[PDB]
Parts: structure tokens; sequence; C-alpha cells
């Protein structure tokens, strides 16, 4: 679990997200893995508009923060899983880490700010869903 919150907005997994954000939804994306709900407090994240290849991610399954290189945000084969099946997810990266399914949403920050969350993972890899393009997260 773990969420954003920049201005009045707040980002989750799509596949995490409560009755009460589908309830106040504002942007969501299956492809993706993302959905977006309106909040009624300020957030004071900022999100990074960037193009770093290196940041560091926390793992709640380890109870810790791990430096990463990462892909460029990508088309990527996503398991066909539970809550979706086969096909790639898209604006995904990809770097070598640990990772467990509940660990989704944990952030993954660079110096500019936050990157993106846990979205994606496995047999050794973890898959973060990018949000560094969404410009109009910071208005
Ligand atoms: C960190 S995820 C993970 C980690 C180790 C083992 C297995 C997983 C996979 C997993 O259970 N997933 C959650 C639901 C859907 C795909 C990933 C998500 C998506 N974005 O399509
Ligand atoms: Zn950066």
């Amino acid at each position: 679990s773990g969420a954003i919150y920049v201005g009045n907005y707040r980002v989750v997994n799509r596949h995490l997200a409560t009755h009460n954000d589908w309830a106040n939804l504002v942007w969501e994306d299956s492809s993706r893995d993302l959905l977006v709900s309106s909040t009624t407090a300020q957030g004071c994240d900022t999100i990074a508009r960037c193009d770093c290849q290196t940041g560091v991610y926390y793992c709640s399954s380890r109870r810790k923060h791990y430096p990463v290189s990462f892909s460029k945000p990508s088309l990527i084969f996503v398991e066909a899983s539970e809550y979706y099946p086969a096909r790639y997810q898209s604006h995904l990266m990809l770097a070598v880490g640990h990772s467990e399914p509940g660990d989704c949403g944990g952030i993954l920050r660079c110096q500019h700010g936050v990157v993106g969350i846990v979205s994606t993972g496995g047999n050794g890899l973890v898959g973060f869903a990018d949000v560094r393009d969404l410009l109009w997260l910071d208005e």
C-alpha cells in the first residue's frame, strides 16, 4: 500500500483504489495501473520533472529503502494478474530489486522529487508506474 499526495490530488495504484477514491475520481488509466482521486486537504509531495534513471524506493516487505537504477518508462509484459490479464503496462520502469505484492504503492524518489510508485515486479525485479509525465498534478 501507499499513495502520493500533491495539491488536491491523491495518486494510488488503480488495483488498490478504495470506494472513496472511485467516488472522487479525477482520472484513471488501466493500462498504467494508476488512479487519481481528489482530496479536501492540500498535499505537499513534489513530483519530479526530469529523466533520472537512478533513485531510491521504499520496500515495505523489508522495512528498507533501496537505491536503484531503472529503465525509462516503456510498454512491458505484465503477468496476467488477478486484477488484470496479460498485456504490456505502459509507462512502466523496471529495476533489479526485491518486491512482494503488498509492496505496491511504495514511492520511488530521485533528487528532484517523486518519480513513481511500485506497480509490478517479481523474480528479482521491481516495477514502478511513472508519474513524471502527469504535468497537470501540479495545478
Ligand atoms: C510488487 S508486485 C509483485 C511482486 C512479487 C511477485 C508478484 C507481483 C505481481 C503482483 O502481485 N502484482 C499486483 C497486481 C498486478 C501486477 C503486479 C499489477 C499490475 N500493475 O498489473
Ligand atoms: Zn530526477
